[PDB]
């Protein structure tokens, strides 16, 4: 359990089943995490209390791109091509819920650049769970619509950057001396000379399936999906990943940007929550049509209502 996860021996035979279609590492970033730092950062837990999307004719009709990129589609809005870090916290459900609710501030809710606290979402939503022990995506959204949620600017994230690699690139501290429970839920801003922006969406649906995913990100952007961790992910540098090995280590919610095909791979590019250190600058690649780790199973996405 204080085990690392990973070893040179496991990462070898993950690149020797994988066919070379990505490529796993064991001297990257994560070679010394342990299972339980592993497990606590997949924080998913718990058909749909969301209605399913349901898509106009003009939307339906669309002919969908052979590939799409969200940055490329709105080059206006800044927070899309930014990278969260959770830190040594359960709270991806939270995390990745904030930061495709300030995207989409920019390509639907008038609004070029504000950051929805994800520590709010974290400590104000019991519906949604038990904080940094994990949350439902699903009843993130249904709380952003019900009750609301205060900027980044009014709550800063209370947890900071920290590196799994023991001399980080950026300075930041190991994420082992780190062990962090739920924040306390707060009404005001943390600097009491800031004044509350409250803001809300009017509504909250689920996505299911390849044509729901791409049709959405097209017409919406980015969004809040989840799938199945095992072992064999922490090791991923680069290429479209599949599961080829390791025990699994919970479900993690993740922020969909785009699609593409590399050399006849069909894949989704996700922005994970683990810093720019950690896979392609903070992304990762994994297989779309087959509903890889279940990826495709659920989706949870909103529209935000502009402020005044
Ligand atoms: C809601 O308000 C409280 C402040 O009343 C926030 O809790 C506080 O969070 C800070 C981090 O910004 C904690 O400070 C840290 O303390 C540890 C040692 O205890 C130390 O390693 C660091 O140097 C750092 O200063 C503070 O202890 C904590 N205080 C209390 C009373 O809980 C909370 O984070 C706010 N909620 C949200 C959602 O932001
Ligand atoms: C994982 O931990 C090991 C050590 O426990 C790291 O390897 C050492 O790194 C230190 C500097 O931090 C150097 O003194 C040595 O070159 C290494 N020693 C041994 C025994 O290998 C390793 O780099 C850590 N990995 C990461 C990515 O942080």
């Amino acid at each position: 359990e204080d085990a690392p996860v990973l070893s040179k021996a496991f990462v070898d035979r993950v690149n020797r089943l994988n066919r070379g279609i990505w490529k796993a590492k064991y001297d990257g970033v994560m070679q010394n995490i342990t299972l339980r730092e592993a497990k606590r950062l997949n924080g998913v837990i718990k058909a749909s209390i969301l209605p399913k999307r349901r898509f106009t004719e003009e939307e339906a009709r669309a002919p969908l791109p052979s590939s799409f990129d969200s940055a490329e589609a709105w080059p206006n809005c800044p927070t899309i091509p930014q990278i969260a870090d959770q830190s040594a916290c359960g709270s991806c459900w939270a995390v990745a819920a904030a930061s495709a609710m300030s995207d989409r501030f920019c390509t639907m809710g008038g609004v070029q650049d504000v950051h929805i606290s994800a520590g709010d979402l974290l400590a104000c939503c019991s519906d949604c769970g038990d904080g940094c022990n994990g949350g439902d995506p699903d009843r993130a959204w249904a709380y952003f619509s019900s009750t609301g949620l205060v900027s980044d600017y009014c709550q800063p994230y209370p947890f900071p950057h920290c590196s799994h690699h023991s001399k980080s690139k950026n300075g930041y501290p190991p994420c082992s001396q780190f062990n962090f429970d739920t924040p306390k839920c707060n009404c005001t801003c943390d600097d009491p000379t800031i004044p509350v922006v409250n803001y809300r969406s009017w509504t909250s649906y689920a996505l299911q399936g390849e044509d729901d995913y791409m049709r959405e990100l097209f017409f919406r952007g980015p969004f809040e999906v989840a799938f199945d961790v095992y072992e064999d992910f922490i090791a991923y540098n680069s290429g479209v990943y599949h599961h080829v090995c390791g025990q699994y280590l919970g479900g993690h919610a993740v922020r969909l940007v785009g699609w593409g095909t590399s050399n006849g791979v069909p894949y989704w590019k996700i922005a994970n929550s683990w810093n720019t250190e950690w896979g392609m600058d903070g992304y990762f690649l994994i297989r779309r049509g087959s509903s890889e780790c279940g990826i495709e199973d659920g989706g949870s996405a909103g529209i935000p209502l502009a402020p005044n």
